[PDB]
């Protein structure tokens, strides 16, 4: 992961990526076009673009830059959000009580039985197939956690 | 992985955990405390509960099953956010698109070099270094949903 202060620098130069974005865009896909033209051949709508100087002019470069930019920038923030989540939990869990995943299977268990006994009607099958996933997804996410921290659970 | 579908199931029952909170931590480990005993060992103040009824009557136990539903909450909601964005991406660019992780390690290349070139002052060696580590992270997790979906990348 990165600490608080590198993900406080990335979200610092992506403040300026947000203010111009379609040039940031434009600039990114040509840099990745010229540099690497296979890239380019990915791309059946930009067929029409071989030169530099056209793809500067094209209008749906500059957007489609936009687009990939917008998106990269959720999933970067929507990370960092993640991460942030996990990580006093990763801490202590570790470091302090030392829970080994077995014990969180052993919770994660008790979670379902309890959200079944309380909500028949409305945790059925599927949906509690999500959650014995979900809480899969978080034992896993912990665990990884874990062994950055040094801590075999 | 969740589907959507499985994730708004997930979002929906943690609503109603959030409705009783209180109730809900408690049973939670209460049920683990009598299925997994030796987890109570690791609760210097609860180790001495021993039947169902003490562990109901501990105001400490009950806080502390809101401090666990409570912190599970966050990481699964953002889990679900996070994912949200991912998987959309993740599933055009493997199924459709067909985009190799090495073309997205491409893609990372003129981010930093556009970047650097740009926001020299923004993106010094440490500033530089987290925006680095912060695109592994994305390719990485864009690789572990192509290995989900069978895609070589
Ligand atoms: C930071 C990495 C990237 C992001 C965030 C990104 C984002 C996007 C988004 C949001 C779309 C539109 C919705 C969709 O189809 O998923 C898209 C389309 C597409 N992407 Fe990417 N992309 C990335 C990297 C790449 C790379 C490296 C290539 C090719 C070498 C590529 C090729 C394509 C293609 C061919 C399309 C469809 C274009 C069209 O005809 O409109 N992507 N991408
Ligand atoms: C869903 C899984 C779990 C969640 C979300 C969770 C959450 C928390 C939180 C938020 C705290 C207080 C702040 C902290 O120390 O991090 C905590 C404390 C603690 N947790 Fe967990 N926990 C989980 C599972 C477990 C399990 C399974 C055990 C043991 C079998 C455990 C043992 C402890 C201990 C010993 C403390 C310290 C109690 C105290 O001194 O007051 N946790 N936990």
């Amino acid at each position: 992961g990165l600490s608080d202060g590198e993900w406080q620098q990335v979200l610092n130069v992506w403040g300026k990526v947000e203010a111009d974005i379609a040039g940031h865009g434009q600039e990114v896909l040509i840099r990745l076009f010229t540099g690497h033209p296979e890239t380019l051949e990915k791309f059946d709508k930009f067929k029409h673009l071989k030169t530099e100087a056209e793809m500067k002019a094209s209008e749906d470069l500059k957007k489609h830059g936009t687009v990939v930019l917008t998106a990269l920038g959720g999933i970067l923030k929507k990370k960092a959000h993640h991460e942030a989540e996990l990580k006093p939990l990763a801490q202590s869990h570790a470091t302090k009580h030392k829970i080994p995943i077995k014990y969180l299977e052993f919770i994660s268990d008790a979670i379902i039985h309890v959200l079944h006994s309380k909500h028949p009607g409305d945790f059925g099958a599927d949906a509690q197939g999500a959650m014995t996933k979900a809480l899969e997804l978080f034992r896993n996410d912990i665990a990884a956690k874990y062994k950055e921290l040094g801590f075999q659970g």
